């Protein structure tokens, strides 16, 4: 029930993308220790290297607020594979989560992959 | 007041295990709703985030698209001044007009704006 | 003239497969040598490098720490203007002073500088 | 014997750093199809966000001159474990390099990690 919840809090965030450039909007939703989440959304530059993923923008704003214990990522796109986090967003998921958080990716037509934090990033570069 | 007080209680609220530097920022949108940013910084330096921009990816995430005033403070003796990718970001959003107050230690502060800090901003 | 043909030939050389917005830069050394950047884009568009740090990031490698002359070139009808993460590495590197070039589309040029692109630099 | 080149050239680069606020060096060399090699240094800038990676700083000298071929990639740190690439430095390995394409981490006392793309960014992010 609460999986099924986070997936619709990261499709909802397809709609409120800002990716004038690409048109291809991602969300996700983050959960915190509390249960309570946090929504991402793709924010896009003029500059295409400025932009932020719906992702990083889930941990910016989580963090923002104090949250460091996250114990679960949903990720969606409108794709007929899962969406994959692109190596960025696996950098700043690894700052903050432990190897084995889980993570579910969602594309198009359902389709759905679950993974965690080891299985995206394995011998991850940290602050050890 | 609250601004500047907004982006200076964010420096004791920032993540930055590698710089130990913190930068507090407040976005004011034209409803007077306030945005709060820290900046969060990365085992890899590159993927650092600057307070300014946490503070645009929460308004913008939350569909704020009108931005009346930016506040940025650090621990510095003068008033700390937005680095260019904080700067292209403002340019995104805001107008060339829209004023920006920079803080520092010791009550210095220093009053400037979009258009001041990124002329012949790189646009649409 | 030289340093801006390096950059408008740079624009049929860069890696632009999303934008199709092709950038090229000429960075020149106290001692004259030139060093060109492209525009390198990522499919995840935040990892995209501007041609003007392209060229940074080949200079600072071979180990030059003394630059004279910045040309940006684009596909645009006025001068392209460099984005301001890239004056924000121009700043790490460069002399205030130091001009800067920029071209755009049928010969249209306008001069400037590091202090004009990026006033009040955060820094150091 | 080219690998030990490979990884000399990986280790000289850590004279070459622009690292004034880590200290942290960083080298990497970057093997093109005909065996040309592009060293890659650390940049960093003030506004930490904008530091250049090693691993990024060779694909993009590489990329500049015409090359999209790569063959190997090292990269070195004077670290205990070997050097771990970190994820945005994936995600541009991964536009420009084959899955299979080999990689060799090392860090202090010689030690040595044999790897490939598909094992550091697995399920990437892709134009696809
Ligand atoms: C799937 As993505 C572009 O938000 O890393
Ligand atoms: C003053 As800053 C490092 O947040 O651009
Ligand atoms: C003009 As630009 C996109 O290289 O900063
Ligand atoms: C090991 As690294 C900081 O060059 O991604
Ligand atoms: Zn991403
Ligand atoms: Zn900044
Ligand atoms: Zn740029
Ligand atoms: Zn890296």
């Amino acid at each position: 029930e609460l999986k099924q919840e986070w997936i619709n809090t990261a499709i909802e965030a397809l709609d409120k993308a800002y990716v004038p450039y690409s048109h291809f909007p991602v969300g996700a939703c983050l959960v915190t220790e509390s249960g309570k989440i946090y929504q991402g959304i793709n924010i896009e530059n003029a500059s295409f290297g400025l932009t932020n993923c719906a992702e990083r923008t889930a941990f910016f704003k989580a963090v923002s607020e104090g949250e460091r214990s996250f114990t679960h990522l949903v990720v969606a796109g409108h794709t007929p594979d899962p969406i994959s986090p692109c190596g960025a967003c696996r950098q700043v998921m690894a700052e903050f989560c432990a190897p084995d958080m889980p993570v579910t990716l969602v594309g198009d037509n359902g389709v759905t992959k679950a993974t965690t934090v080891r299985e995206l990033l394995p011998y991850a570069f940290t602050e050890k």
